[PDB]
């Protein structure tokens, strides 16, 4: 059945490319992807699948039932874009001012639509079901994966597989790693309340800028002391709002930060240590601290059994692309929510452009090699056919 | 021959109060004091004095020449009001909403006007000339005293004498102190330029919030290590503008600061030391620092001979303090001439919304200044 | 009467100088002044005074009782020397080890002995009692004043007067200031207990050098923020004992500091603020702190009423030297212990060498004009006869 | 062989254990391994190999020449012990008080000796040469690999293979990882020179304790800001020698620190950032800084091709034991010197006790499963035979 799969996919490469470009041209923001969601549901018209709409708001769950009893494998593609002004480059650059598919979600949707169509004409080659998940709202908390889980997107599902194109990794192969593969994320706001007063009488006041500044310096020990050197953690203060008047001792500063930890234990340690510094600042400087600490996407955990199965299957099929281990990746990803409800594997397709500058994700000049489309379909399809045989 | 003085004053007290209430009712901002400069000029109409209406921007210099040679004493009273919304509940409260005479400059003006008219009447009783300085724009930099000095005001003057009403000194005498008595001021703006980037890749960025935070931390050593314990210095960062985005390492912060020193040497040391740190931050964190350092009011030096001189002269007629926190642009006169600045008790909160004072200050002020003038 | 006193003291000026030079030739360290205390006691043999000698260690109190009811004035002179090798090269330079009268205590004792001798001959000319306090151990904490006081040196005393010769002030006047004139002192030891460990697993340790280092950084705010700009305070850490093995996270550090305040209120603010930072360190870094905070010399408070009276009394006596107000002085002085227990005045006699370069107190080249002896004796005697009229 | 090798090795397991236990009983410190070196030389007597004994001090190089054309492969076992008092309660525990084979270097030497004897018997079964490297001094810098390399140990050598038993990885598998597997090391001494002075006149001095403390504080940013979250690095200050007189402003402080980096670029970035802070302290505080920065063991780099090869070879043979990927490891390892010169693999054999408590390397209670001996020899031999086929 694999042989047939590959040539059908190769013969539809042009269609994937044409679809990516249309979607690239009409990107929509997270929680406002009205046209994209409608386009995806319309694609499946005339095709032999069940499409369930509005799973999350704009959640789309297309079921490909072979008609025969068996496992259920979910395959996931996200479709939201970002608030970025496109600077490509390209004839099919976004005509929706200020928004751009800067993370390859258009490409994820493109290959998945064509793969799903293809798997639908091959019900005679597998058992059980494929659940194709077209997910909105990946980019902005609370995200789409969460809302889709709450609406039962994973009812019946044994395993989840997802693919992300990587504009930073070499085209011509797919990449994998069991265990923790992408960082989880938290956000915090800290209000540091001292006491304002005239700038010539500091003894009468309690300087919030000094306290907040000492806090920023002490905070560096969370990463530098409190985490193991073999852990992966980040604590960034992106906003120190202490704007005031020249000669008035500042009464309050607002600090906002974000946190990444590659494992849940690392996230837990960071939260504990930032809370210790924040509470202790009150005793050290006599300020009042108001900490709001909001957990956000968990770290993405690639189930070791399933992920190794995926890499084993792909190496044993002998396709026109290589398969190899990779390092963990910096950004957070809401696929991590699937990966925490079911054993899952999130894998990567090399998408670095052949010629010209290589830009990272979310950059205005972001671009991928379009032959990542076919490789993604071939890879995911191969897994689907072996799994569910 | 100073009971005449004394008695003539005691008599005209109630005149001082009216005037004070009238000015308190119609207050005007620094550099916007058109009607008060007019009123002060008109008050002297009919009186044997010479009045300059623009020395300079709205500076009022009234000279009282005895017609005889030839020593020259300048006495100073300021007259600008403050941008605050009066909340005293007074029968003569500000009619100019948002503006208030909340430092007592209306009182300075009131008593001085009345002492000046009195001194015009005793031209026989003294030699040389008196220069009455009615000064606008004390409150808002650059002043104030500054322009006036360049524009004529000090020409031929050998000593300057001034008085402030202190709403927080009981109110039964006039307080003083020789030597450096009020701090001078400077301010600065520091741009700390690093390199912005996505929050998950700190190694590709240079965090300006971290550099700036470390700067504020090191800055504490200026007062705590670089100055003598016996010096008086203040280095305050009142503005740390590092407002940004969750999720983005901040590329630039803007720091604004406010410096005080009790001596001009202390101010220079603070400046050197802030510059050392600013420059050092660049080497230490790899940032670019753009420091704008603005000098402001000098420290107020009460000439020690002349100050005891006036205290002795006052003591020997008939019915010391700590240095004071505010900066005072009188310091500019005191930089160019041997001068003395003394205080008059007025306890009924300076620059406070509910600012009030004892009205016995007015009369005490005229008594002490007049006495000194005749010597 | 005054004319008597001045004349009498003038005729004895040679005796003052001879005693001073003798004492300068044989100086003794604080708490080791046996030979000097015996000389002081021996001086009073043959003289009509009451000499108490055990109050306290090497402390000598001599009472000159008019035999009539009245007030009691204490007058104080110290006699300890300093651990300094004299390189002044004077004929009468120290021939005792490596110790020198580098603070002019030989001059205080010398004029005081002769003044006391003179006052005993004038019991007719005053009422009540003079108490002469010959005090050891001024230079080294805890000091002699505190010890003499707990041994009843101020029993029944109404006021205390003291004089210090000043090598940096112009000879020819006496100097005074009401209120706080000299700084008080405190000292502290802070033990910072963390958790030691192998240098490459910071996450398993609690780094005491890091906590201690943050402490010292934060401590700068005591003087830079918590004190009024017009207060006079210093907080110095002279010892940060964090010596260990380069590759071991340090378990404990010992920090030692020294504090000065010109007012007792300044000293109290400093103590309160250092205690706040020590306990805030525990809460921020999870270390355990033991702060040992030892108050030492109070700041020297010159009673305004008494000091003004002294100044006035000297001005209105027809004396051959001026009297003028001075600035407060940097060094600490254990006379402050008396000034704390009784309304008191500490005044200065100008002693700067009229020719040649002037050296400060506690210097190897330290030298004083010997005219300061007579001036001191006349000044103190004038106050005595007037106060006890 | 290749089934001949395994059978021969299996029949010699008893011998492996006896050598291990003997060596365990008589451990010797780095640079002092006279008797262990002798023993190793004594083992090859009467065995058909070419023994060189003075390749650096205590360096033993054994060449097993097949006589035939082929490649050359060096295999490495280290033989130094540690300054640790044994507490295992084993019958063959160290009889050299205060010294213990607490890293399993006795086991490395044992399995290697038996393997090399076996490989000598099979010169007909391979082509090229085997260079067996018996290396002293691994534990104490500057260790043994460098001197041996300087003395021509890697001459003609194409690849280097080394094995470490791992007391905290499960018996019985062999573990591997391409790329950087073990951290490199550096150390530094910083002298921070200000200007000493009386503790209450800080404006006249330049406080080295203050500057030193601000330096430790700023140093935290090296790891917390200058390193990628995905890099592995440590900066520890183990020594802050600022002991002084509590009331003197300290003239000089000595700081000593320890650095780890998993890659050589990480180590280089750490050196750069510490030098930037050091040089920058001079500018900010006006102190003089003398930094001695000494690079020690480089990070251990496993050549990707050779280790993938080593892993493939092991898996395809049919050994009694499994083969799987490990994480990189905290400790330093002077094997890294060979790995920089020739394409190398350093792999691990699981040696955790199967019963009772698991203790790490350099622990007084360190203990290993003795099954790791046979497994190690079987692994290294299999690579030798397939590589030299
Ligand atoms: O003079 C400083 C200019 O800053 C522009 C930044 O571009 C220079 C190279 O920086 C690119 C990647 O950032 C590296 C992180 O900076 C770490 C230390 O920054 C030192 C400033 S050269
Ligand atoms: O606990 C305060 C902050 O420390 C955070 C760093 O934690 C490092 C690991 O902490 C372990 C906690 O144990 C506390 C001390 O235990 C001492 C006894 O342990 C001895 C065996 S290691
Ligand atoms: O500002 C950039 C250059 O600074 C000018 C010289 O600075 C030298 C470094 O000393 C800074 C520390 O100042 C401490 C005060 O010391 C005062 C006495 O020093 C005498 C010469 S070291
Ligand atoms: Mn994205
Ligand atoms: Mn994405
Ligand atoms: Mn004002
Ligand atoms: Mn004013
Ligand atoms: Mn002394
Ligand atoms: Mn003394
Ligand atoms: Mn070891
Ligand atoms: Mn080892």
């Amino acid at each position: 059945m694999n042989q047939q799969l590959i040539e059908t996919l190769k013969s539809k490469e042009g269609k994937m490319i044409e679809i990516r470009r249309y979607l690239h041209q009409h990107p929509e923001l997270s929680f406002h992807e009205d046209e994209t969601a409608k386009y995806i549901a319309e694609f499946y018209k005339g095709k032999d699948v069940e499409v369930e709409t509005n799973v999350g708001p704009r959640g789309i769950k297309v079921t490909i039932d072979s008609g025969k009893p068996g496992k259920t494998l979910a395959i996931r593609a996200d479709f939201d874009a970002l608030p970025i002004t496109e600077d490509t480059g390209l004839s099919f650059a976004s005509q929706n001012k200020g928004v751009m598919h800067a993370c390859g979600h258009d490409a994820h949707t493109a290959y998945m639509l064509v793969l799903a169509e293809t798997l639908a004409e091959m019900k005679d080659s597998f058992t059980g079901k494929v659940v194709v998940i077209h997910q909105p709202a990946e980019e902005v908390p609370p995200g789409g994966a969460k809302t889709m889980i709450e609406n039962g997107v994973l009812d019946g599902v044994d395993h989840v597989l997802g693919v992300h194109v990587m504009s930073t990794m070499k085209t011509g192969k797919v990449y994998y790693r069991p265990g923790y593969v992408q960082t989880g994320r938290a956000f915090f706001k800290l209000k540091v309340q001292g006491k304002g007063g005239h700038g010539s009488s500091p003894h009468m006041a309690n300087d919030a800028i000094v306290a907040g500044s000492y806090f920023v310096t002490a905070l560096q020990t969370v990463v530098s002391r409190r985490l193991s050197p073999f852990e992966t953690g980040v604590v960034t203060i992106g906003s120190f709002d202490g704007k005031g008047q020249f000669n008035v001792i500042k009464d309050v500063v607002e600090i906002e930060g974000d946190v990444r930890g590659l494992t849940d234990a690392t996230k837990a340690t960071i939260e504990k240590e930032i809370k210790r510094l924040s509470k202790g600042l009150e005793d050290m400087y006599g300020v009042t601290c108001t900490l709001e600490y909001n957990d956000d996407y968990p770290a993405l955990y690639n189930d070791p059994e399933f992920t190794e199965y995926v890499a084993k299957t792909l190496k044993e099929a002998n396709l026109d692309f290589g398969v190899e281990m990779c390092e963990p990746q910096p950004p957070s990803e809401d696929f991590a929510y699937y990966a925490k409800e079911r054993p899952s594997a999130f894998i990567y397709t090399g998408a670095a452009v052949e010629n010209g500058e290589i830009y990272p994700h979310h950059h205005p000049k972001f671009n991928i090699s379009e032959k990542s489309l076919l490789i993604s379909a071939e890879a995911v399809g191969t897994v689907v056919l072996d799994y569910l045989k």
